[PDB]
């Protein structure tokens, strides 16, 4: 929808130059994957991903303990309807 | 906006979990950069990037050229128009 925001080259020499760009909210598409012990709602902890990231690996879990995994789309301020998993240790 | 898609929980161990999803195609978003000289005919360099990538460094330029640099988002189907800015090496 939106062009790219900002935008300048910059370190420009005789063979050379990088090109910089923002993007906006509007069309920043990402990924939030909230997760905690299942039966401790206060426990929740989000990551933010970008689009292109397909898996993520969650560290620092209790042994044997069951976890819900929560994962939404999020664009600007459309959200999906989030996408639920449970998982024991 | 479409949730994650699939979405699994793959490789528990009594610390860690592997979550797994991905995106319909139709959802993605990233940046097409063109840049060639300004005002001759032929040639460019065409690069799609990921909407994570927010710069990106280029090279093989003539030592006293003009360029235009052309940016536009890709979303899907979709594209918006361009934003393009010159300069000189």
């Amino acid at each position: 929808l939106d062009a790219p925001s900002q935008i300048e080259v910059k370190d420009v020499t005789d063979t050379t130059a990088l090109i910089t760009w923002s993007m906006q909210l509007s069309q920043l598409e990402g990924i939030e994957l909230t997760y905690g012990i299942k039966d401790v709602p206060g426990d929740r902890t989000t990551i933010d991903l970008t689009e292109d990231e397909n898996q993520y690996s969650i560290g620092n879990l209790k042994p044997d303990t069951e976890y819900e995994v929560s994962l939404i789309s999020r664009r600007g301020d459309m959200s999906s309807n989030p996408a639920k998993e449970t998982f024991t240790t």
